[PDB]
């Protein structure tokens, strides 16, 4: 345990907790681009997922969103054994975005684009950033310090497809009972490239709140004086190190590829290797943060890790990062961790 993280957790709870009119602005402006949304024949049935999130644990300015259909009685086909990414078959609301039976997510996003940019321009009471990639589909910039992306989903209330049966690795630390109940939920599908093709990539990203809300081996974990954990700890360091080292090496393009969903993925890995809670007491919070700095630096050495939910889906593979990426970030945490972790001074 370090007096420096603790102080680092203590800022971040600050930064977090203290008033802010932010999410007002950002509810407003939402409400708004859904009522726009929900006068459209294809985004009638628009809603989003919890009725905000946020990437950066950091920049309490920076929100994220999604925006999802339910797609009842959906056919999914695997693009190019890729396990991630699908094509979307099949009246419903969305027989004008297909194309025999394959459903265009680039002839949705348009769509999509075009409703919120046009709804920018009438709510005069906002900067859009057209920024190309599917998810996020859009990123505004609200005044000159808000920044909101906004993601476009389907959603799925049939079974995980056959890519996810060996995923989702709790049973020896959450319980093969809360890993089935976790299973019955729904799964989402967000446009995404695995460059000029018509597929979305499985989301399960809302499993995280379910699981980080009820970490514990013990049904008690953080209840009480005697069973308080340092995981959610352990993860936001872990997060606060990527985004501070992100925004250290913004110039150079090494770093572009990683994400804070990396940092969540090895965490999480983290969780299955160490289920007591034993393994995760708030005194060794500074051991604990190692094991988790050390565990994402073999990922990044070994060119390794596994989506948590599709294990043969490998977000460190040499076609999605480069070697080169992968040898800077490692070079970049080892001085970190060699150098009294510079980034979280103050
Ligand atoms: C145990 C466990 C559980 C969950 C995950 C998980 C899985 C996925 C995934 O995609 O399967 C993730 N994806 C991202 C990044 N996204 C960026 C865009 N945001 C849009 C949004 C905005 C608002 C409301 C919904 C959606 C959501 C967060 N974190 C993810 C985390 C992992 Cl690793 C482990
Ligand atoms: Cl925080
Ligand atoms: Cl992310
Ligand atoms: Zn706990």
């Amino acid at each position: 345990g370090a007096s420096k993280l603790r102080a680092v957790l203590e800022k971040l709870k600050l930064s977090r907790d203290d008033i802010s009119t932010a999410a007002g602005m950002v509810k407003g402006v939402v409400d708004h681009l859904l009522l726009r949304l929900k006068c459209d024949s294809a985004f009638r049935g628009v809603g989003l997922l919890n009725t905000y999130e946020h990437v950066k644990i950091s920049a309490p300015n920076e929100f994220d969103v999604m925006f999802k259909l339910e797609v009842p009685r959906i056919q999914l086909e695997e693009y190019s054994n890729t396990r991630a990414y699908y094509f979307v078959k099949f009246e419903n609301p969305l027989s004008q975005f297909l194309e025999g039976e394959i459903l265009s997510a680039s002839k949705m996003l348009s769509k999509f684009r075009k409703i919120i940019k046009e709804e920018i321009n009438d709510i005069k009471d906002v900067i859009m950033k057209r920024k190309r990639g599917g998810s996020p589909a859009v990123t505004l910039l609200i005044s000159e310090k808000i920044s909101v992306d906004i993601t476009l989903a389907l959603e799925s209330k049939s079974s995980w497809p056959a890519s996810t049966q060996e995923g989702l690795r709790i049973q020896n630390w959450l319980s093969a009972k809360v890993r089935k109940q976790l299973r019955l939920k729904p799964f989402y599908l967000v446009p995404k490239h695995a460059f000029q093709e018509e597929t979305w990539r499985l989301s399960f990203s809302h499993i995280e709140k379910e699981i980080l809300n009820n970490h514990g081996k013990s049904k008690t974990c953080c209840e009480n004086k005697e069973e308080k954990c340092c995981r959610k700890d352990c993860l936001k360091l872990m997060k606060y190190l990527l985004e501070q080292l992100k925004e250290r090496f913004k110039d150079k393009k090494h770093l572009d590829k990683f994400s804070s969903y990396h940092v969540k993925t090895a965490f999480f890995h983290v969780c299955t290797q160490n289920p007591q809670d034993s393994q995760w007491d708030r005194k060794d919070l500074g051991l604990c943060f190692d094991n988790c700095v050390t565990y994402f630096l073999q990922c990044l050495r070994t060119e390794k890790l596994e989506n948590y939910f599709i294990p043969e889906f490998n977000l460190f593979s040499s076609n999605l990062i480069d070697k080169r990426s992968k040898e800077f970030l490692t070079k970049q945490i080892e001085y970190e961790r060699n150098n009294e972790f510079p980034v979280f001074d103050e």
